[PDB]
């Protein structure tokens, strides 16, 4: 029993549509914060946490005990865990995707049996270039190896272009889905200045996926700062049943710290951005519903 996909809808194990409303947590870079940050994220009303893991490619590898620990903390706070490997971010090289795939297979014992509470986002932002065909071949090759390893989880696949070239999913997403004998794969767009730059763009990018009867989550998105239209991401996602996961709880480097949702790991002092996501129109408190498996 696990999550299932039918067209552009993701269903929990009780067959109830599940629309992710949640938050990215940079676990890989802040491993000891788990027992503070994960429950703090739950306290905000998030029904899903996207957990940044490392396969040791660029940062400190998250071992199998750590994977178990963080998924357990999510589950025991009534949140779905979207686990993701972050080390292939922006890279076109197949080798980086290979490393992520091998990581999931290495960690399969922490994952098997958790199909109703864990969704596997194969690699964050793999394939930085805007090339639908090449992006597709990567996942056409990758998905069967995961299935062969006995991983039956819903798989989440990031669009090419660091998640910001959703044309890739429109043009090749069905080919990628077809490569999954389980027919249980969904797609993610990351919406920043390009893919989420204005209302029209947000709507067009969501439409170009779900109108292909492919399931979609906005696995990361941002906000306007010194343009990203978080209002439309929030409202149009709600209208269409499209899930989203805001980036990110805490710990961005100085260059991106405008993206921190919370001043503190415990979430007692949200930033303006955190307040918008948690307490604002179409945000977590207003629209997030827990997976019915809980």
């Amino acid at each position: 029993s696990g999550f299932y996909v039918d067209g552009n809808t993701l269903y929990d194990a009780n067959g109830q549509p599940f629309v992710m409303k949640g938050i990215n947590h940079g676990h890989a870079w802040y491993k000891d914060t788990a027992s503070t940050a994960i429950p703090a994220i739950a306290e905000q009303g998030a029904n899903t946490i996207r957990i940044v893991l490392s396969d040791g490619g660029q940062w400190e590898k998250d071992d199998i005990d750590t994977v178990r620990e963080v998924i357990e903390l999510a589950e025991q706070n009534k949140m779905v865990a979207v686990v993701e490997v972050h080390d292939a971010t922006g890279r076109d090289s197949r080798s980086d995707l290979d490393r992520a795939v091998d990581y999931w297979i290495e960690m399969k014992d922490a994952l098997i049996g958790k199909e109703d509470t864990v969704i596997i986002n194969i690699a964050n932002e793999w394939y930085g270039s805007w090339d639908g065909a090449a992006w597709a071949d990567g996942y056409i090759d990758v998905i069967p190896k995961l299935r062969d390893a006995g991983l039956t989880h819903t798989l989440m696949v990031d669009a090419a272009g660091w998640g910001q070239y959703p044309q890739s999913i429109h043009d090749y997403g069905q080919d990628v889905f077809n490569a999954d004998p389980l027919k249980n794969t969904i797609f993610s767009i990351h919406m920043y200045e390009y893919a989420g730059g204005d209302a029209n763009t947000v709507r067009s990018n969501i439409d170009r996926v779900i109108d292909q009867d492919l399931a979609l989550v906005i696995g990361e998105f941002g906000h306007r700062h010194t343009d990203v239209d978080e209002d439309t991401i929030l409202s149009y996602s709600e209208e269409t049943g499209t899930g989203w996961l805001a980036w990110s709880w805490k710990g961005n480097s100085a260059e991106w710290d405008y993206l921190d949702l919370s001043e503190d790991w415990a979430g007692n002092h949200l930033t303006d951005w955190g307040n918008r996501i948690v307490h604002g129109a179409n945000g977590l408190q207003e629209t997030s519903k827990p997976s019915t498996v809980f």
